[PDB]
């Protein structure tokens, strides 16, 4: 029934022009992360109910609600891809992947995928053998599918899930256990025909190959973009984040003194040709697995960044004080620095620490990063004191927006790390070769974080804290509202105005997905995917006094009573 009427996805629809739906995986293009939806608020919040739920498959689950049109998409572990009825979580269609033994594959990450995504009469998504794949949206069933190459045994993957743009379905990579760089394609949505693929490390003698540090092309690891895409309609610019080399210290690396031009970058492209418009390095010389790929938001503000505000790096020396800007903006890399860029020309406005950190000693008027001489890995089995940690900061976990108020929503964790590069050999299996232990940042009794800054000023308006980790993304609501889950299995809504906790239901296990709002008959749904992931694991024992368990992975809708 749900199923029925199916009508094909539009640019229109990914720019999140209809707020009863979120067929995509930041409910717009521009990564906004935000619902429109605003018949939950904050005066009838207390009230929601579950509705339905169901069981998804077992793994990390870090997945995404796509809400379209009454019916759910839901990408689970494991290239099992869903179609569910949006309002009575009644099982429409599932694909599941025909999987070789997942021993055989080196980069476990790949099981994960935070989305699918839509376009036309379809539904794409990259597998865990790295094939961009198509589905049809009715059925479940595959309508073709594109080796990309290097998957399983040899590691090439992708987590986050693709962006389709003009009829071209753009797709991120990780390669974290991979002796080589990987990439960002573009495929032709129609014929499966790869169209364009961007790499990141420079080969010898080409542009930036002199800020590797004399290490061998062959020697040069891990660099990829296994973050969220965006997308600005009007300026036709995709966006992403590439991220580090590995392993973690530039001495065991062979890259001493390199800024490793082509890591931790941020570009902005054009959809059909992956031409690069314009780029800026947001962490240079990395040494902390800082992976610069996270989301970042297009959104229009105007320009008045406090250069007194509390973490302010710089502001740019041409910024365009007092006027209204279309902005890149956001936290790129796990450090937790804020960045404002002119969105069209990638003209720097300013920076802005959150948590605790001390791999960036500064960032000049112009964006240029220098880092923390005190912090590169410079002697294995020395015990270096990094603040924030190889999870953050911040990670995947995703930020929103309230277009009403202008602020930026963040989860964070308020972490540091005791890092040491081990005295053994680094092989691409040893990933960034460091042990590490995680500890509370100086001063900080709650792990869990969110912050809300004022895109103006760069002011943090409030910060709302808990006891555990959070490690999950934020939704913000038109009915002003921001819904979080965290490792203490709570699924809670905050005040958007003030950050207080407003409302709470506790879920089986670690709330460790995303959150997505969508509407049918007129009726508001939220729907969370929850059971665990990295997070917990991780973050749970600095407070064993939290019960920060994993486990019942699945989706788990509420709405208000009929
Ligand atoms: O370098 C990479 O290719 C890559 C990929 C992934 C992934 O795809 O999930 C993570 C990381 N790195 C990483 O460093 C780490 O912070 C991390 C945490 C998570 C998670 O699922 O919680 N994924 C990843
Ligand atoms: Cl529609
Ligand atoms: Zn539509
Ligand atoms: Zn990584
Ligand atoms: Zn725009
Ligand atoms: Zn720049
Ligand atoms: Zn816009
Ligand atoms: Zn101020
Ligand atoms: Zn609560």
């Amino acid at each position: 029934s749900a199923i029925e009427n199916f009508q094909p996805v539009t640019a229109d629809d990914l720019a999140g022009k209809n707020p009863a739906n979120w067929p995509i995986l930041r409910g717009n293009y521009q990564g906004w992360g935000y619902s429109p939806l605003d018949q939950i608020n904050k005066d009838n919040v207390g009230d929601l109910q579950l509705v339905w739920s169901r069981t998804m498959e077992p793994g990390s689950n870090e997945g995404a609600a796509i809400a379209y049109n009454g019916v759910i998409f839901l990408g689970n572990t494991n290239d099992v891809i869903q179609a569910i009825d949006g309002k009575t979580g009644s099982l429409i269609w599932e694909y599941r992947r025909k999987l070789p033994s997942a021993s055989k594959f080196i980069n476990s990450l790949g099981a994960a995928k935070r989305s699918i995504a839509l376009f036309g009469d379809k539904v794409y998504f990259v597998s865990w053998d790295n094939f961009v794949v198509a589905l049809d949206a009715k059925t479940g069933k595959l309508a073709w599918e594109t080796n990309r190459g290097q998957g399983v045994e040899e590691g090439v993957a992708n987590s986050s899930g693709p962006i389709v743009v003009d009829g071209v379905v753009i797709a991120g990579s990780t390669c974290q256990f991979s002796g080589f760089g990987c990439y960002v394609t573009g495929t032709d949505a129609e014929s499966g025909e790869e169209l364009w693929r961007n790499t990141f490390i420079p080969r010898p003698g080409e542009e930036g190959d002199d800020t590797w540090g004399g290490a061998p092309y062959e020697n040069r690891w891990m660099t990829g973009a296994w973050g969220q895409i965006t997308y600005d309609p009007e300026l036709d610019l995709v966006y992403y984040g590439s991220t580090g080399a590995g392993p973690a210290s530039e001495v065991q690396r062979g890259t001493e003194g390199g800024t490793l031009a082509g890591t931790n970058t941020r570009f902005a492209v054009k959809p059909k040709t992956g031409e690069v418009v314009w780029k800026h390095q947001t962490l240079p010389r990395d040494n902390w697995d800082s992976e610069c790929t996270f989301e970042m938001m297009v959104v229009s503000t105007s320009v008045n960044p406090d250069a007194k505000a509390d973490g302010m790096m710089s502001v740019g020396a041409n910024v365009p004080r007092g006027e209204t800007r279309k902005v890149l903006t956001g936290v790129p890399c796990k450090t937790g620095v804020a960045w404002q860029f002119d969105a069209k020309t990638g003209d720097y406005f300013w920076s802005k620490a959150t948590v605790e950190q001390n791999s960036i000693a500064s960032i000049d008027d112009t964006g240029l990063v220098t880092v923390n001489e005190d912090m590169i890995l410079k002697e294995p089995g020395k015990t270096y004191n990094y603040c924030p940690t190889f999870l953050g900061g911040r990670d995947w976990p995703s930020a929103g927006y309230l277009p009403k108020s202008n602020l930026y929503v963040i989860p964070l964790s308020n972490a540091c790390y005791d890092v040491m590069a081990r005295t053994t050999e680094a092989t691409p299996a040893d990933v960034y070769n460091t042990d590490a232990t995680l500890v509370l940042a100086p001063g900080k009794t709650n792990m869990g974080r969110v912050d809300a800054i004022d895109l103006a000023t760069g002011e943090t308006k409030w910060s709302y804290e808990t006891r555990a980790a959070l490690y999950d993304p934020v939704l913000t609501t038109g009915g002003d509202l921001v819904f979080v889950g965290g490792i203490d299995r709570d699924f809670r809504a905050l005040d958007a105005e003030s950050g207080k906790e407003v409302w709470s239901t506790r879920l089986p296990g670690a709330v460790s997905g995303y959150t997505t709002s969508y509407s049918i008959d007129g009726r508001q749904y939220v729907a969370v995917v929850s059971g665990g992931s990295l997070g917990g694991p991780t973050f749970g024992p600095t407070t064993p006094d939290v019960d920060s368990a994993s486990g019942a992975n699945g989706i788990y809708v509420f709405a208000l009573p009929e």
